[PDB]
């Protein structure tokens, strides 16, 4: 299993735009578009992202090129951020996928801001960190995702994806 088969699990794909659980306009592979309630906001957005007149609508070719530029630049910015770059470096590669998805659902600063569970990770206390991770709004409102997530950490293996 990889990132891409993970993340794809995580957050499925969808071809017309669409609202995330957070209610926000969204498309393809968990590719949000914005946060404006505007829905014509967002078929901008899509048009500008795409290139084209898309009309809300896209092809999976169009899905899986949104979803390649994504998460090269997840693993980019983790790679380019302070707080991120070491945690990463340290893990095995299992938890690093697990901290990608993380990267690509709430963005590098949402995840900068786990400070203590960052810290516990790079100490490699695995069942500390996941109590940690779970002590947070992330948890409390996507709780299977999360547990999927939190439990790669923990574990270092594909059991919850299996
Ligand atoms: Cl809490
Ligand atoms: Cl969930």
């Amino acid at each position: 299993m990889n990132i891409f088969e993970m993340l794809r699990i995580d957050e499925g794909l969808r071809l017309k735009i669409y609202k995330d659980t957070e209610g926000y306009y969204t498309i393809g592979i968990g590719h949000l578009l914005t946060k404006s309630p505007s829905l014509n906001a967002a078929k901008s957005e899509l048009d500008k992202a795409i290139g084209r007149n898309c009309n809300g609508v896209i092809t999976k070719d169009e899905a899986e090129k949104l979803f390649n530029q994504d998460v090269d630049a997840a693993v980019r910015g983790i790679l380019r951020n302070a707080k991120l770059k070491p945690v990463y470096d340290s893990l095995d590669a299992v938890r690093r996928c697990a901290l990608i998805n993380m990267v690509f659902q709430m963005g590098e600063t949402g995840v900068a801001g786990f400070t203590n569970s960052l810290r516990m990770l790079q100490q490699k206390r695995w069942d500390e960190a996941a109590v940690n991770l779970a002590k947070s709004r992330w948890y409390n409102q996507t709780p299977n995702r999360a547990k999927r997530v939190i439990t790669t950490f923990r574990t270092g293996t594909w059991d919850a994806y299996k």
